[PDB]
């Protein structure tokens, strides 16, 4: 059926897409695998993001500098997240089962984070975005800290000042939920300090968040991942890791973060090959490239059809689309406001990996039919 397309009407800007270094709860990445996941050729995925996990303990800091380096010097940018302050910070005394930052410490906290920032660009991996903490609406058995939404406007109308250009990212909601967060964008004196609005995805879906794009800050989706229990190889679930990420994008996310980059259930899987997730997320990353906008496209065209579609800065229109049916899908292109006269193909399908399908020519009236394989994740990219 048919898509109509203007690329004069935009959204959000795309930042990127990433991936968690897991070093000191998980085994290292290695250089090549890095190379993988942050190189945009083929056989990359085209990750542009690193986040990194700020341990409590600064002797453990230097574990983080080898993956980190590598990443930045392939052009990532790096944000950082503490799941928890020092013990001897909080009102439980302990890392876990949450514990309050007791107020009397909010300077050293913030003393703390910053100390990570200059050790991180002293030794050559430079800091893009931290945030103040992981998860505050959830207390496990692990690192953690339990916050409310007032407590992170409190301490950012006194601390927020000390963070200069670093970006400053609240609340990592669990569930990605407004509550801890509109107390912040509420008060000009709290959300002056605020860059990045991040939130996680457990037990939710994405969803538009209003107050936060009307208050200017970017939306970034910074931590998730599919159904575990499954091998990253297996299609019928790896095709999930689509659905999401469309549906990350039509929300107005600008950064899309998966957890562990190299995993069972990961993008890299643990003999450090590709996945079948790794390959729909690059899907996008490989093909949606740092500072595009996303443009007015139709969103759901025809039933178990959604799909996105983006302006590159280099004046590439990328169209990006799933197709949940076990069968072939026509679209019928009609777009307005561009300059394009064909598309290339690619797609990732239980037998292909990001493979050429041909091109489709664009009439001068802006007319091209292009077609979806069954039970497939496609990009369009205008030659």
């Amino acid at each position: 059926d048919t898509v109509k397309i203007d690329a004069n009407v935009n959204y959000q800007i795309i930042q990127g897409f990433g991936g968690m270094s897991g070093v000191g709860w998980i085994n290292d990445l290695t250089t090549e695998q890095i190379n993988t996941a942050y190189g945009s050729g083929v056989g990359q995925i085209g990750l542009s993001i690193m986040r990194v996990r700020i341990d409590p303990d600064s002797s453990k800091w230097n574990i983080q500098l080898p993956s980190a380096r590598q990443a930045v010097s392939l052009g990532a940018k790096i944000m950082a997240t503490p799941w928890s302050p020092p013990a001897y910070m909080k009102s439980n005394n302990s890392l876990i089962n949450g514990g309050r930052l007791l107020p009397a410490n909010y300077s050293a906290y913030t003393s703390h984070l910053l100390d990570f920032s200059k050790y991180m660009q002293t030794n050559g991996a430079p800091l893009y975005a931290i945030s103040i903490q992981n998860e505050p609406d959830w207390k496990p058995d692990y690192e953690s800290c339990e916050w409310s939404g007032d407590e992170f406007k409190s301490y950012l109308k006194s601390q927020g000042s000390k963070f200069g250009s670093l970006k400053v990212i609240v609340a990592e909601s669990l569930g990605f939920n407004p509550a801890l967060t509109d107390p912040v964008l509420k008060d000009s004196d709290a959300s002056k300090y605020v860059s990045i609005i991040g939130g996680h995805l457990y037990g939710t879906t994405p969803k538009p968040y209003p107050l936060a794009q009307n208050a200017g800050k970017q939306l970034w989706m910074t931590e998730h991942y599919v159904d575990s229990k499954q091998s990253a190889n297996n299609w019928t679930s790896a095709i999930e890791v689509g659905t999401e990420l469309n549906a990350s994008m039509v929300s107005n996310y600008s950064a899309y973060v998966w957890w562990y980059i190299r995993r069972s259930y990961g993008l890299l899987t643990e003999d450090g090959k590709v996945s079948k997730r790794g390959y729909v997320m690059s899907q996008y990353a490989r093909f949606v490239r740092p500072g595009a906008l996303r443009i007015q496209a139709t969103e759901n065209p025809q039933s178990n059809v959604h799909l996105t579609a983006y302006k590159n800065t280099d004046g590439k229109m990328v169209i990006v689309a799933v197709n949940t049916n076990d069968s072939d899908q026509m679209l019928s292109l009609n777009i307005s406001n561009a300059n394009v006269t064909k598309f290339e193909k690619y797609s990732t399908s239980a037998s292909l990996n990001v493979e050429y399908g041909g091109s489709s020519q664009v009439d001068s009236s802006g007319k091209a039919t292009v077609w979806l394989n069954p039970l497939s994740v496609t990009t369009f990219v205008s030659k």
